[PDB]
């Protein structure tokens, strides 16, 4: 029914633009409609939702659901840090760049021998919020999931373990993996029904708390 | 309100996008637009367009439009390759990537080495050359685009005019009124800014000016 009643969500989906110069940048291929997919069914079933949206702009805004653009990794994790203390629950289905270029060039660049791109680690936004949530500065966080692309299950676990959330979507094969030792498998359907077995996930998860 | 009828169009649109992995790339910010705008306009005036698209900010295929869809410059190149000998009109005003990485891992990428790039070839130089060397008899006008800027190394103009010379094509169309008509001949038109379909009008109009006196 409306299980999320009252339930405030934070989540973000999208890939990340990482600059190399004003028009051309490092991307992704995340298309984000899975996590659009999370933001829509709860909202339509009760939840609070605040969305942060990257390379997404031919997409529909979620009906009921309060929108915030970023565009690079960076933009992402200083909305996430902005947004997430209203958050009961908090949805990464963002596909995160990893690194950036080590310099971007405030104009677009022009011929003999190529260049490469030095690259410099991002942050990792789900790891600083459960480090944040573990330092006693999310109190009003009751749930915290992560996505991976990913024997899956080793490499599925062990990024489970790994990021310390508290449910890890993996490939969305897919599994919905719990820190509470809970495997599932995910139906390879559609991105609304994964959606669904993602949020009886997280409203189960919540009751459990 | 039928002259391109029975004329044959190339047209390349939106951005590339350069591997590294089978999930990132390099891209730019090009929305291919103004590049389907003019494949729209020429299709309506009686053209046989085949557009060629790369990124674009989520654009719908324009009816009456044979579409090839490609991913990275190389494939941009091969398409056009594969079609110009076909084609009277060549409107180059997809943003070819320049480099491409090194190597391209065929499975993800869990410190970080920097990224290696090696040239792209230029799509359009090679056409005017191919051109001008009787290879494309049937290739009546080769469009080009750029976006050009004022910058200490010179006005917009400048390196608008530069480009125009360098690149060798029947008209060049610069954004920076809007932007700029240059033509082989030493002829330079603003450009007003309208929507990309009346801009798209601005300059099938010109190519078709420029077929008059071809
Ligand atoms: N800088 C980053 C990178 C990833 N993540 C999040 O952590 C999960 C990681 O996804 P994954 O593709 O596995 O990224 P990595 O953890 O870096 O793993 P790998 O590089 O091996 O793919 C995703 O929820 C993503 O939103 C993040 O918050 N910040
Ligand atoms: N590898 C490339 C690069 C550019 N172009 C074409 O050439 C025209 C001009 O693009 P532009 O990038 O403006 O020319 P460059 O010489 O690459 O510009 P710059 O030297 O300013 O970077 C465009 O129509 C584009 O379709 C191309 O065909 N192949
Ligand atoms: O030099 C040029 O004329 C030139 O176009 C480029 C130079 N870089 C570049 C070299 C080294 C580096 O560290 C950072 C950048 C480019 C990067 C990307 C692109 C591009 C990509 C996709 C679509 C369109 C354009 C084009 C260029
Ligand atoms: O079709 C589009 O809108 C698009 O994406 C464009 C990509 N380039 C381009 C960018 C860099 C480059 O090196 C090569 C090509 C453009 C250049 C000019 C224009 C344009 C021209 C006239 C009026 C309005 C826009 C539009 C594009
Ligand atoms: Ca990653
Ligand atoms: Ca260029």
């Amino acid at each position: 029914h409306h299980d999320m009643a009252g339930v405030k969500a934070l989540v973000t989906a999208g890939g990340t633009r990482e600059p190399l110069d004003p028009v051309r940048f490092i991307g992704n291929r995340s298309s984000g409609k899975q996590g659009y997919a999370v933001a829509r069914v709860l909202a339509q079933r009760g939840a609070d939702v605040t969305l942060i949206a990257g390379n997404t702009a031919g997409l529909i805004d979620p009906a009921g659901v309060e929108m915030v653009h970023i565009g690079s990794a960076t933009q992402l994790r200083d909305a996430v840090s902005k947004h997430a203390p209203d958050a009961n629950v908090l949805v990464m289905a963002a596909a995160v760049a990893d690194f950036r270029p080590a310099h971007v060039a405030a104009a677009k660049i022009k011929a003999s021998e190529p260049s490469s791109i030095d690259l410099v680690r991002n942050d990792d936004v789900l790891a600083g919020a459960v480090r944040a949530r573990a330092d006693g500065q999310l109190p009003n966080m009751r749930a915290i999931v992560g996505f991976a692309a990913e024997d899956v299950l080793f490499h599925a676990r062990a990024k489970l373990e790994r990021k310390g959330c508290d449910l890890l979507v993996v490939n969305a094969d897919g599994w919905l993996l719990s820190a509470d030792g809970t495997e599932s498998a995910l139906e390879h359907g559609s991105k609304t029904l994964m959606a669904t077995r993602i949020v009886d996930s997280i409203a189960a998860f919540l009751k459990s708390q």
